[PDB]
């Protein structure tokens, strides 16, 4: 993976959330997420995918991952997906937009999905 | 997983895309996606997560998954995340909203992310 | 066009969108949400492409409702972005963003996203 | 309020949003995008909560730009949904939806999503 080295490691967003991820050569993302907003009780499993061979034209690397907000300790009956791109260099960043869907009845489904944006940096 | 049985299997969206997924007891989603829009050359790996213990109050099951649009045959330098909920019963459905991010230069990043919505059914 | 757009539209929730499309690209009207009479009517304003591409493309448009009227204030605003498609099964296909006034701490939870399809028959 | 909102705002792209907020909740103005003079100015209309919650919450608002003017037509419309926060570092924090007129076949690819932060100094 071109950016396997670049992506693997600890990232921090503008909320102070911590995203720990290993990028496989096959395009796999695996790791843990800890949200600053709502320790092992605050860590949730993440899986996702990234482009292992980006276009060498200065483009970022497209990627995405999901966290379902259930662990051994708590269950918030919701899942967030982040969609964005990794940009390498001195101020390496993951620029994302996210969707947070909560389990609802059919009547409440219209109010089920939050949208936002997180920027991840290598320094907190 | 409460809906491990319900989620596992083949799903079809309003575009005719085919989503093949196995739901693990630990909340893992794994499988393949084939988009009707842009065979083994058209299959892409998906990973994701779902709530393995939803609230028993009639709520859907929150879930998400990612497809990076690279396989052994093609690379579209992009990733889609779907965020939504599974609803069981006679007309079982996965109601999703999605984000499709393409690798771009910093100048083009403003134009990097499409948003949409897919409804998956068990019949095409 | 202005002919196709002007009039009464209904979404999958049973909400009612009453809109007049001006020659200048203006949308003006009232929105009534099935979810949250005159107590449930809110002012909408917006814009549409008054000269769409004549290649069978839809007509791009958007409008905003702030959820304050003489009776109620929900300290929120929805914008719909989408396109009008004419013909026998005329439709406005939209995605929307609903933002509630929050403190800085709650801003991350401030915006709902969804999609509404409006038809000329409920 | 109408005082805080009325005036000139700049986003992280260098785009310029000129808006007047009416007492009735109306937004009227012009938008000039840094990306895609009078040839680059487009009409905007929108709404804001004219009586926000006095608990330190932002003021919900939205507006629409259809990308047609006397000079150019890009067959598209953007809506911004967000909130105004007053004080020394006054801001309009938004998410937006950009929809282009497409055929039914291309509708799946019709809508871009993003986020713009507007400040009183560029």
């Amino acid at each position: 993976g071109r950016d396997q080295a670049g992506i693997t490691g600890t990232w921090y967003n503008q909320l102070g959330s911590t995203f720990i991820v290993t990028a496989g050569a096959d395009g796999a993302l695996t790791g843990t997420y800890e949200s600053a907003v709502s320790r092992g009780v605050r860590k949730y499993v993440l899986t996702g995918r990234y482009d292992s061979a980006p276009a060498t034209d200065g483009s970022g690397t497209a990627l995405g991952w999901t966290v379902a907000w259930k662990n051994n300790y708590a269950n918030a009956h919701s899942a967030t997906t982040w969609s964005g791109q990794y940009v390498g260099g001195a101020e390496a960043r993951i620029n994302t937009q996210w969707l947070l869907t909560v389990g609802t009845t059919e009547a409440n489904a219209w109010h089920s999905t939050l949208v936002g944006h997180d920027t991840f940096t290598k320094v907190k």
